[PDB]
């Protein structure tokens, strides 16, 4: 398992800040020498054998990924205590909340770019056999440059597909269920996919046909493409590589974008 991945000594790293939980220890912000500013997920003294296994294993698996979209393990330490997994670390922080902080601020073409990214590391992890299971936009960090990886931060009805909550299949056909959502979580700068709604309420919705309304100011194109991941036959819905070239030609040519769905207002105004 720790085959990718490099072993770092102790001394090269400190932890700064606590930043979030792992499954039995803290995640931290740091610096790496070897500096660098990254994040640290230990294993604290106690953790039993499953722990262990389960930490490793991730380690492992993120060491075997190199992509562009996929966020970068520096290293693990695994022979010293506690144990670590350190990965690069974004001051921009996670999508979901950027998004919200920064509304309105970028161009449709930055949005539709963001999602190529995202679909692109996808399809990388689905050609690899991984499932992510959890995809949503507050498991995508972004760097200074607006590149989005996909990540998994550990714990959704409302990013899941029909068949991952009924009967428990998660497969790379769920997985694009869950694009689908953060397509419209990124056009609607991070909005509350379903609104108000109880989970039992969106699982009814879905069940009865309805979805998601287009975001304000969304390509057609854009739109086309959300309501397609979320067909209710698993069979019927694009497999990423149909996702990464539809949103490629989109950008190459991007007048294609400016062609845009209605929106249905929720608010009449009557002005003269
Ligand atoms: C340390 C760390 C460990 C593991 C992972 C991770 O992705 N494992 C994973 C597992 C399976 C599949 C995939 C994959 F690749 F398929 F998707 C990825 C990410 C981070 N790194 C990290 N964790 C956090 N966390 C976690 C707790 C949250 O509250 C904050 N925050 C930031 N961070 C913030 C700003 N810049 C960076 N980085």
């Amino acid at each position: 398992v720790l085959k990718f991945t490099t072993e770092i000594h102790p001394s090269c790293v400190t932890r700064q800040k606590v930043i979030g939980a792992g499954e039995f220890g803290e995640v931290y912000k740091g610096m790496l020498k070897t500096e660098v500013p990254v994040a640290i997920k230990t294993l604290k003294a106690g953790y039993t054998e499953k722990q262990r296994v389960d930490f490793l294993g991730e380690a492992g698996i993120m060491g075997q990924f190199s992509h562009h979209n996929i966020i970068r393990l520096e290293g693990v330490i695994s022979k010293y205590k506690p144990m670590m997994i350190i990965t690069e670390y974004m001051e921009n922080g996670a999508l979901d909340k950027f998004l919200r902080e920064k509304d309105g601020e970028f161009s449709v073409l930055q949005l539709v770019g963001m999602l190529r990214g995202i679909a692109a590391g996808m399809k990388y992890l689905a050609n690899m056999n991984y499932v992510h299971r959890d995809l949503a936009a507050r498991n995508i960090l972004v760097n200074s440059n607006l590149v989005c990886k996909v990540s998994d931060f550990g714990l959704p009805i409302r990013w899941t597909a029909p068949e991952a909550i009924s009967y428990r299949k998660f497969t790379s056909a769920s997985d694009v269920w869950s694009f689908g959502i953060v397509m419209w979580e990124v056009m609607t700068y991070g909005e509350r996919p379903y609104w108000e709604l109880s989970n039992h309420e969106v699982m009814k919705a879905i069940n009865d046909g309805f979805r998601l309304p287009t975001p304000m100011d969304c390509p057609s194109a854009i739109y086309q493409l959300m309501m397609q991941c979320w067909q209710q036959e698993r069979a019927r819905r694009p497999k990423f590589a149909d996702i990464v070239s539809i949103l490629d030609k989109l950008i190459r040519a991007p007048d294609s974008l400016k062609t845009l769905a209605d929106f249905d207002p929720r608010v009449s105004i009557r002005l003269p």
